[PDB]
């Protein structure tokens, strides 16, 4: 079996790269270590970047985005009992930020893929990547008892944080930056209509609270819960009880609750691994880095190494500048972080930190006050809210 | 004895409040601890807002500042191998900072409050406050043995970190909050020319240096230096070749060296107390919040106490509205708060912690980056620097 790039996962970042380089001409295969519904059964994200909705058009899955993801101009913070919205729009220059969610955007990108009739192998058990710093790199698996080989001039590891690829880089060539949080988020989907048409973020003294949505008729919320949380210790009435005590009276009183379609945990860390590829290897979103889910970047850092990524080979195939390549880790880690120092940020400030003294909860406390009083302040959110600009290349 | 106001300190804040308050026609009394020459020698602070040089000239005492003092329209920042100038002017909408030492702004108090011939008893030992929420509170002091006593309508506690005011609120009453650095500044007081006509910050791996100045021919240097380090374990060449060591290599060549004038370590830290005030008893300066000298806000933040509490006073006595005097801590702290939180973030920015991991110290770097590298970004440092506005009370 041959083909030009061989990509390791069917999340987001492997279908997206894989659409992309499709409509260019460029071969691709992906393998999956899971079943379609498998990964059709994450939830995950729900705001999109300005960058990732234009790299969607480029790929040309955008037409149930355009339809059906909402466009938001401002997003609210609440703490000390008050509400502030920062108008993105105003702020930032222009930008917004659209909410359609991880599963959908997955579900575009997948139908998208079946009808150009690119390949995808499914449960490609025991991937192994080999020859990385040879002239041609295989990767083997197995389907169905059977170990089958791929040969291949360019390995994309999309494969998420526990992914076989990041596993692939001899040790001692990586540096490994992380940070666990003491806490998690504890999210709930519900078939419910939003409490507000906007975003609202909340720093609570019983902890953060956020209010999303996924469409007019779907909720997404989440709750900050110490690590020993299980979901089972946690029914739907007690997580409503709870997101109540923690929003503003006017906004609870309007809550309109229902039975959770989904429930689970999700444990908060930042991780970033320098550089983020070796030899004919190169990692992409998850693989390569995760920032906490505050500032929602995850998704849309994968998409912007993802658009790199592509550009570069695009260059090597079309161009024969094969050279530029090395240059990939450079561009996508200037990015990274910035994005992860922004959502270091905001999960520093709108999450309760266990035993923290009195100077630093004041200081949390004027954070705020400062950023969402001071015109200034408001841009930098707004600024690395929308999304940083993406780099040119070369 | 009898005045209208007792003031505890002769340090910038008591001799400022008294002067506004002499021009005004309330009466007062200045105690402090020390001599004229020792309150004369203290070097500390060389960077003032435009809001104290505005006090300074309403008091009338800017004479010798408008002659001698350095209007700075910029600040520079250096860290991994580069410097970055922050336009303050542009930036704010045309604000600055002046240069003027705070041993010339005590000494040009001084002389002024001689002229008038107000009060000022030195070498008052043993200061003590008593009935501080009667009608007629009272200080006790020693002059050459005799215990006198001098009654007053309220007391003003200008007397620093160390005062007597402070200590003599009902503890139960107070609310500290307090953050001990685990690092000092090595201070050096030199007749030499600056290596700049602008002050630089600087980041650098062996710790945080800083390059000010006095005037055209005398400059004030600091280095970052742990808690346990002794002044005389640092001569005179060993801190110029650590400073060299410290500073990029185009700004290290152009240094004029020189035998010291002053050398002395001041430890870092921030302190705040809530409320600012007892009875008839107020807190100013020094005596109610220490904030590290990295954002030059400490003197800065006595102007504007000493402003707020002198146009309270003027209210009580000329208006005969004691009641605003209540207003007091509460208006303070909102200026207090912001002030302490951006010396808290230009002290993390810049100095090199013991014992940080690897994430931390990239987000170190990272925060320099996208401040520095960020219009909005810039506006925040800039405006936070030059000084917020004073609140304009009632
Ligand atoms: C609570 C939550 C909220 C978030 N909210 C947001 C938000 O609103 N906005 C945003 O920008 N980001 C957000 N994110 C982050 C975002 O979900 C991720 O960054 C995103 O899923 C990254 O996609 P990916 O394709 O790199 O990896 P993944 O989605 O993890 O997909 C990787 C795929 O590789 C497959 N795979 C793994 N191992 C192998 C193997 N050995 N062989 C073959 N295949 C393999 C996996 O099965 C999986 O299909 C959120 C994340 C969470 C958990
Ligand atoms: C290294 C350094 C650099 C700084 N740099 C800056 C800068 O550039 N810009 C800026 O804004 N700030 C800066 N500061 C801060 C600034 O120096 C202080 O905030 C300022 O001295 C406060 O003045 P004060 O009058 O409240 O108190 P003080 O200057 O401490 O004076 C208090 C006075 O009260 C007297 N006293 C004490 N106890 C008694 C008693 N029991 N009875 C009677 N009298 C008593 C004392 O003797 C002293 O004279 C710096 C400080 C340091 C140490
Ligand atoms: N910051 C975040 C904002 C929204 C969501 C979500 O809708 O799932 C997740 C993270
Ligand atoms: N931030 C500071 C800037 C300058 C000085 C000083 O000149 O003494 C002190 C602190």
């Amino acid at each position: 079996m041959k083909t030009q790039v061989a990509i390791i996962g069917a999340g987001p970042s492997g279908l997206l790269l894989g659409q992309l380089l499709h409509k260019a001409g460029i071969d691709n295969v992906i393998l999956e270590r899971q079943t379609p519904d498998y990964v059709l059964g994450r939830i995950r994200a729900g705001v999109l970047e300005q960058g990732m909705v234009d790299l969607l058009r480029e790929a040309g899955v955008d037409r149930r985005m355009a339809r059906d993801g909402l466009v938001h101009e401002g997003v609210e913070i609440a703490f000390a009992g008050q509400r502030r919205r920062i108008d993105l729009k105003r702020l930032s220059g222009g930008k917004t930020v659209t909410v359609y969610g991880q599963t959908e955007v997955t579900r575009d990108l997948m139908e998208a893929r079946e009808a150009c009739g690119a390949t995808t192998v499914y449960q490609a058990a025991e991937v192994r990547l080999h020859d990385l710093q040879g002239e041609r790199p295989y990767v083997t698996f197995e389907r169905d008892g059977e170990r089958l080989r791929l040969d291949c001039d360019y390995i994309a590891g999309c494969d998420g944080f526990h992914g076989i690829s990041r596993q692939s880089i001899p040790a001692e060539r990586l540096k490994v930056f992380e940070r666990v949080y003491p806490f998690g988020w504890l999210g709930l989907l519900a078939d419910t209509p939003p409490v507000s048409h906007e975003l609202i973020y909340a720093n609570h003294p019983r902890g953060f609270a956020l209010c999303s949505q996924r469409s007019a008729t779907r909720s997404r919320y989440y709750v900050q819960v110490p690590l020993s949380e299980k979901v089972e210790d946690w029914s739907d009435e007690r997580f409503w009880t709870e997101l109540k005590a923690r929003l503003p009276s006017e906004v609870a009183e309007k809550l309109v609750t229902g039975p959770s379609l989904e429930k689970s945990i999700a444990p908060l860390r930042s991780f970033v691994v320098e550089p983020m590829q070796h030899g004919r290897l190169f990692l992409a979103g998850d693989a390569a880095h995760i920032v906490p889910p505050t500032g929602a970047k995850g998704l849309n850092l994968a998409a912007s190494d993802v658009s790199t990524l592509y550009r570069l080979l695009l260059k090597a195939y079309r161009e024969g500048r094969g050279e530029l390549l090395e240059r990939y880790s450079a561009i996508c880690l200037r990015r990274i972080w910035k994005a992860e120092r922004f959502s270091w940020w905001m999960t520093s400030v709108l999450h309760r930190f266990p035993d923290t003294d009195a100077f630093s909860q004041r200081i949390q406390q004027t954070e705020l006050e400062y950023y969402l009083g001071s015109e200034a302040g408001l841009a930098t959110i707004a600024e690395n809210y929308v999304g940083l600009p993406y780099e040119e290349i070369e």
